[PDB]
């Protein structure tokens, strides 16, 4: 009996794949054809440089092809194992390394809580369902996006929207939904700002 | 009216050779009951050579107590006459000791029904209350002791109230426009952070 799928006919190919790097803070993109592989699950995992998982988005383009994107928010090396009706496909796992861009120690962050600013301030405690506004200038910090990612109590990693002004500003909001103790990381080019990262412990 | 400055004592707490303990209230008696009529003044110069009040209680029997709240450590100054000329043993030279540990207070800022954690200023809007929570829970032995240096170079020392249950409140509005220095301090040292420079701004 002839195996419903090859996992070893899978080709990968784009630029989330490029072994001579990528750049930090930019979301990537990379293809996966599997239209000579038979029929089997396509399965994404990324480890980032700190050893945690990342999410991988997968878009079936509908013709045996698809489309895998994610956020290098940090600058290192990123695994990609890439699997295909459970098997390995060839050239996985991929180490792609994000290449720092910019200076983030030009960058000047300020905050701001029910319109109080708090300069480069933030916590210890917040309150839940509060909402906090973080504006970070990166006027002065060159190539880059700034990036935030939010440690959440349950262990989650959260890429919090980053609204890009093109001032060369950058505004974030967030709020912390449940009690316990978060980590508010902002990088810019892959690299902390100065401050970063704010540890928080969200309250009443 | 004649006097005696040269016969009036002076003792108490407040005169303690041996050191004060810096953050808690103290007073001290003057004994003016051999010095005939005078005017008593006390003068009191803190170890950063500042005034500092001095609330003088007369008891209507030729002696008078005498007290004040030592902020800060170090020599506190206190020149005393009577009818003009100076008692003997005066200035008293008293020395306030820090006690318990500064560095292990906690600011909580409070705003508009905001708590916005340790983050004070750098903006405050004039005519808004800030209330200053310090958690002296693991700071020992003292107490929260603060003074305001307003635009016009006045020197505020704000009351501070006791919660007794280790934390302490501050509260202040800034009246008019300018940068102000609030100095908070814990059995006589800066709390971490302490001064905290504000732009009080419309």
């Amino acid at each position: 009996p002839l195996p419903a799928h090859d996992a070893s006919k899978v080709r990968a190919s784009g630029p989330g794949l490029n072994a001579s790097g990528i750049p930090a803070s930019l979301p990537v993109e990379f293809t996966i054809d599997a239209r000579d592989a038979g029929e089997g699950l396509l399965t994404v995992q990324i480890l980032d440089p700190e050893g945690k998982p990342k999410k991988a988005n997968i878009r079936d383009n509908g013709d045996g092809t698809y489309t895998v994107s994610y956020l290098p928010d940090m600058s290192g090396r990123y695994t990609i194992t890439i699997k295909y009706g459970g098997d390995e496909i060839p050239y996985s796992p991929f180490r792609i390394h994000a290449l720092p861009t910019g200076d983030a120690s030009k960058c000047l962050v300020t905050v701001s809580i029910g319109g109080h600013g708090l300069g480069a301030c933030l916590g210890p405690r917040i309150q839940i369902g509060q909402e906090t506004v973080i504006t970070v200038d990166a006027k002065a910090a060159g190539e880059g996006k700034v990036t935030c990612t939010v440690s959440t109590p349950d262990g989650a990693e959260l890429d919090v929207d980053v609204v890009e002004n093109h001032d060369g500003t950058f505004d974030i909001y967030y709020t912390a939904p449940e009690p316990g103790k978060y980590v508010i990381t902002i990088r810019f080019g892959g690299e902390h700002i100065p401050n970063s990262p704010f540890h928080v412990l969200a309250t009443e």
